[PDB]
């Protein structure tokens, strides 16, 4: 049994695995920046996600994200997450995907755009569902961003409006730093994988409700404070029962998160229906947790207005999380490729502080075992 | 920053109580059970998976339910990294923090048997029709069935070399489809997604372990006759002796000891010339570094003893990935129970704020 260092935290917490130039994410001045540029400068303009896709992954504009292939979704199991992560798999051996050991910068950083915007076209594919006929590729092929197309092919005649909703959220949650599924990707890619697995395997951490990021689950809420008028009553009650006010709670930045004010600013520009009860909520959440406990730092989770942004787009709530993972797509893409270009394989170490050496008769049950001497 | 070493390199990251790789100390231990004790008493790999993953005998890895394999890619990795990933919604899989341990042990285990089921559904490919469900039930041990699903007729000393391949292999402490499955697991996803994304991280060149190339200089050595001409003679054409190595345990690797010794014992044909190889790379070797302890990759005998089996050179990733399922289930019940989520860190080193007209290629944006 091996000592334990005395430095040694559980889960790396706090443990520098990587330097990265991709973004940054600057709690300490309340701004989140992907390759220096300001998310709000971003948004505001509005930068379709797939410009912002290749700004995160080449480090400069110029080779957006390009529209999908034709290929209908081989996998129906029921849920997107599975269809998406089990499909993206599949696309090495049909498309030739040598794993990344075997290739220069420019193949891996096509092969990350060719099966990141296949993500996409699979989770339209799937949330349309097999009651649905498919969307023609003409009709998708009228539309001029990556994000129009994917509503396109979900929707078939989607509101403008929700295209500018989704491009708006898929932005603001396209990087940020370090994380569960971030970080997978890269271990994956580590070993020298193709691109196709490590994408993959970063959907199955990214599905993880532990991960962290995921649109809050705030339409019963917002459905409460519709029926009963009253947003404060509403927040009280649900605080003074024993449960969790959903999408509040302690700061992320050094007070608003900016992606929280940009999908704000979005469902107030766009025209949100439940935009003003929503805003009614935040201010009587923030309120009655700050005054049941003024010393800790509390702010409204950027999962909120996520939420409230997906719903204004039609967004079903359990798809939330797939589309959570369509825009995080561009930050798993430009790591990926960083990874690439370290060389370098993630290897920690693990201490024993098991049982000492010692027969399979001393093991309970080893009478149940049965073996042959034949 | 300074002197900063990225990868996590040698960075400890958890504690373990299922198995110890006391490379330094020459031994390797499953639970505190010696693997040389495992193998030479032919427990089966059934066995083998319940104690990793328990820690004591007596509640074995289950048969595997009827299932053809809905995944059909030409790639043995990839059906199964995506056939598992498949599992949860048909089979109600809730993620890890929903369920309880006996809930979770219950999923791995018929997920984990299911996997060595796909892939002998893949093995055996689609051109062929499938073996009867009745003719497997025959079988008393899961690799029994294995290698029935597979081959139909298998011949029994085939199936003792895969029990001996598939427990020495079960589990060897930290790598990257172990510490994949475990970042998976510690964000409370459902235990067929940790191990779809370690099938991932196991599939990349880097990982380690795979059986080695090793039978074209089985092939010439047959066909040559002779060894160490063909030993020395590789070496002086520049290209490297596949399957020897710097040390990895303090001398033998004791899972190489074990593979060659079941070799011998099942009377596998190349047995003879594979033993003649060893000793004609390990001369060869120790004489042009005399300073270096040099010794057999395990790996070596891996591919020898698969061959045996019958097993051909593009299934034995494969193979590694069916035995190694049993620490991949171990570690994922441990990282469930120890309910702490992997949350490295990044540090940032890249420009500072400029705005979007300052980037190349912004005239391109509309």
């Amino acid at each position: 049994m091996t000592v334990v260092p005395e430095n040694f935290v559980p889960g790396l917490d706090g443990v520098v695995a990587f330097t990265t130039e991709i973004a940054e994410p600057d709690k300490d001045g309340g701004a989140l920046r992907y390759r220096g540029v300001d998310i709000e400068d971003l948004v505001s303009q509005r930068v379709t996600f797939g410009d912002v896709w290749a700004l995160l992954v080449d480090g400069n504009f110029g080779s957006g994200l390009p529209p999908a292939e034709p290929f209908p979704l081989p996998i129906h199991s029921g849920d997107v997450r599975v269809d998406v992560q089990a499909g993206l798999a599949m696309l090495a051996p049909i498309w030739g995907y040598a794993p990344l050991l075997d290739i220069d910068d420019a193949t891996a950083r096509q092969q990350l755009a060719r099966a990141s915007v296949m993500a996409l076209s699979y989770v339209a594919q799937s949330a349309r569902g097999i009651y649905q006929p498919a969307v023609p590729q003409r009709i998708i092929d009228e539309c001029s961003t990556v994000t129009a197309r994917f509503m396109t092919r979900w929707q078939g005649e989607p509101d403008p409006r929700h295209i500018e909703a989704i491009d708006a959220y898929w932005v603001s949650a396209a990087e940020h730093g370090m994380n569960a599924s971030t970080f997978t990707a890269r271990v994956i890619a580590s070993t020298g994988a193709d691109v196709a697995a490590a994408l993959s395997g970063a959907i199955g951490a990214m599905s993880g409700p532990l991960h962290g990021g995921a649109p809050a689950r705030v339409l019963p809420m917002l459905d409460e404070v519709e029926r009963a008028g009253d947003a404060r009553s509403v927040v009280k009650g649900i605080l003074d029962r024993g449960e969790k006010l959903m999408g509040f709670g302690h700061r992320v930045y050094r007070a608003e998160d900016p992606r929280a004010r940009v999908l704000r600013a979005a469902a107030e520009r766009l025209g949100a229906p439940r935009y003003e009860v929503a805003v009614a909520v935040e201010q009587a959440a923030l309120s009655e947790l700050r005054e049941r406990r003024p010393d800790r730092a509390i702010e409204t989770n950027v999962e909120f207005w996520a939420a409230v942004v997906l719903d204004f787009a039609r967004v079903p709530a359990n798809m939330m999380p797939a589309m959570f993972t369509c825009g995080r797509t561009a930050g798993w893409c430009a790591h990926i490729l960083e990874q690439k270009r370290l060389g370098k394989l993630v290897r920690p170490s693990a201490i024993y502080v098991g049982p000492g050496p010692r027969s399979p008769e001393s093991v309970d049950g080893w009478e149940r075992v049965l073996t042959t001497a034949h």
